[PDB]
């Protein structure tokens, strides 16, 4: 009767819906079921009283703009993406409230038995009193700038992506604390049994002294100038962003260490004690000329049983991009508005590092080249876009990595102007392209394998060592003839040696039929013929749909297995292999009429 009046007052597509949550409800009241969920079904409305016994209360995703007045004995509340702007009175024996995705900004009196209260993902600007009982505390991604007095009886406390400058004092027993992503210039006393502290993305400058049986310590991105002691028990050490000058002693039982870009000069000696499966990342740090020997020294000696570690050379702003750009391009107006297109800065900042290389430093001839490809991608905007989104690193590091990626920038615009047209009728300059990617490929490959054979890496320069080495004697146009740091980057001279054979080798081998697989080579054909190319693809699609089909009729039928999800995968992993070999077929006579006379030596 209430529920009648309400069903029928809903707009024409709530109609059903609304049906279906009287029917729910009557199910409640008619067996005494006590748990009503109103299902998602774009509710914008509910009715004035729900059954009086219900006990648990769940609303999904639906529109809903106001709740009525809640069943009093109501012991959970479960509150999905809604409009709500305001909770009704919350029944005196609630146990759990849940809401999430909600423009709620605050909330009604929290009943004296509350135990959890999970209220992450609204918009709340302020907390009620929390009942002394509360054990879990979760109000992450909210617009608090603080928080009240915290109940004694709190074992977890989330509250990341908020506004908070400082914390209440913490309850005995709490166990969790995970407050990252706010604007905290400290923490107060850390309880004894906390085993993990998330803090990372605070303004911290230092740390409480850190319980016996912390397991977990996330504090990158603060100011910390330094760490206290170390517990024993700590797995999980990532600090990562900070000033610190040096380490404590490292725990043995450490399982990652994440260090990078803090001011380091020295390290610990207990971090070579460390498992041979812990992670450890030193990155970005003053490291000494001696504690690299010694490392390096320590992690070759046969017998090294410690972590794989990984560094650089790095060590431990951004003008207006036509400045940057000025000071390379030959005699920069068109770099005023490139100026504010999208990772403009970092690319801006790219160009300033670019000046501070071994190139620029030792090759006359650098300033024009990098004038050129300016020039170049003044003129297409798809292209510049890629290569400013490129430039996100390579700031990141030293002066080998911005080399790195200027080569893979180079790369992308060969690959861009082969895609683009730029070689339709240069096809030797086509074929070239595709050798040189082929090339840089088989390096690519040749220098991941050569980095999981070091226990002390720095797989950019790992990676740079192998193009920078071998651009003459494999032609890689798009690579520059300086670098920095090739003495640290682990790559011996049989290395070299052997790398130049295998692509040689492999090239010889495979080159033919991998430029059958290569997208410039399609997007020119597709342009040569496109007609022919056009039913080659449609056809590619065809054969995969009757070959699955047939599959299934011949081998899945038979047994099994015409539902079984796991042999339809495997089926079908056949059938576009199958339908792929015949597709590339077809695309070889092809080939092999507009490419044969550029194929030879």
């Amino acid at each position: 009767a209430v529920w009648s009046a309400w069903r029928r007052a809903a707009p024409a597509e709530e109609s059903r819906g609304r049906a279906a949550v009287v029917q729910k409800m009557r199910a409640c009241l008619n067996n005494g079921n006590a748990v009503l969920n109103v299902g998602e079904s774009g509710l914008t409305t509910l009715p004035d009283c729900l059954p009086a016994h219900i006990t648990t209360l769940v609303i999904p995703d639906n529109n809903l703009t106001s709740l009525p007045a809640l069943p009093p004995e109501l012991r959970t509340l479960e509150v999905s993406g809604n409009q709500l702007t305001s909770l009704p009175v919350l029944p005196p024996g609630l146990l759990e409230l849940s809401i999430f995705s909600n423009p709620l900004t605050h909330l009604p009196a929290l009943p004296s038995g509350l135990c959890k209260l999970w209220i992450f993902g609204n918009q709340l600007t302020s907390l009620p009193v929390l009942p002394p009982g509360l054990q879990e505390l979760s109000v992450s991604d909210n617009q608090l700038a603080s928080l009240p007095a915290l109940p004694s009886e709190l074992c977890k406390l989330w509250a990341y992506n908020n506004q908070l400058t400082s914390l209440p004092m913490l309850p005995s027993g709490l166990q969790e604390l995970s407050v990252s992503d706010n604007q905290l210039a400290s923490l107060p006393t850390l309880p004894s049994e906390l085993y993990k502290l998330w803090a990372y993305n605070n303004r911290l400058t230092s740390l409480p002294a850190l319980p016996s049986g912390l397991k977990e310590l996330i504090v990158s991105g603060n100011r910390l100038t330094s760490l206290p002691v170390l517990p024993s028990e700590l797995k999980e050490l990532m600090v990562s962003g900070n000033r610190l000058t040096s380490l404590p002693m490292l725990p043995s039982g450490l399982l990652s260490l994440s260090v990078y870009r803090n001011q380091l000069t020295r390290l610990p000696e207990s971090l070579i004690h460390l498992s041979s499966e812990t992670t450890v990342n030193l990155e970005g740090n003053p490291l000494s000329e001696r504690t690299l020997q010694a490392l390096r020294e320590i992690t070759s000696a046969p017998g090294y049983s410690g972590p794989i570690i990984r560094f650089d050379m790095a060590g431990a702003e951004t003008r207006a991009l036509h400045l940057a750009a000025a000071d390379w391009l030959v005699p920069a107006d068109r770099w005023h508005m490139f100026g504010q297109e999208d990772n403009a800065d970092a690319f801006s900042l790219f160009l300033d590092r670019l000046s501070e290389t071994e190139n620029f430093i030792k090759d006359a001839g650098f300033k024009a080249q990098i004038s050129s490809w300016l020039a170049q991608l003044a003129e297409d905007e798809a292209l510049r876009a890629n290569t400013f989104a490129m430039a996100t690193e390579a700031t990141s590091s030293c002066e080998d990595r911005v080399t790195f990626f200027l080569h893979q920038m180079k790369n992308v615009q060969l690959v861009h102007n082969a895609e683009k047209g730029q070689y339709d009728n240069d096809l030797a300059a086509l074929v070239a392209t595709g050798r040189e990617m082929f090339r840089l490929g088989k390096l690519e490959q040749i220098a991941r394998e050569k980095v999981r054979t070091l226990a002390l890496v720095d797989e950019i320069e790992v990676w740079l060592a192998y193009q920078n080495k071998l651009k003459k004697s494999l032609g890689l146009t798009s690579v520059t003839s300086e670098m920095r740091f090739f003495d640290v980057s682990g790559v011996t001279v049989t290395d070299l040696q052997d790398a130049e054979l295998q692509v040689k080798a492999a090239e010889k081998s495979e080159f033919r039929e991998w430029i059958l697989q290569w997208g410039p080579l399609h997007r020119v054909l597709e342009r040569k013929a496109p007609e022919r190319v056009n039913a080659l693809r449609e056809k590619q699609i065809s054969d995969y749909e009757e070959t699955y089909r047939m599959l299934s009729d011949t081998e899945l039928r038979p047994s099994g297995l015409v539902g079984n999800t796991d042999a339809e995968r495997t089926i079908g992993a056949r059938a576009m292999e199958s339908a792929k070999k015949t597709f590339l077929d077809g695309l070889r006579p092809l080939v092999e009429e507009m490419l044969g006379s550029y194929l030879n030596v």
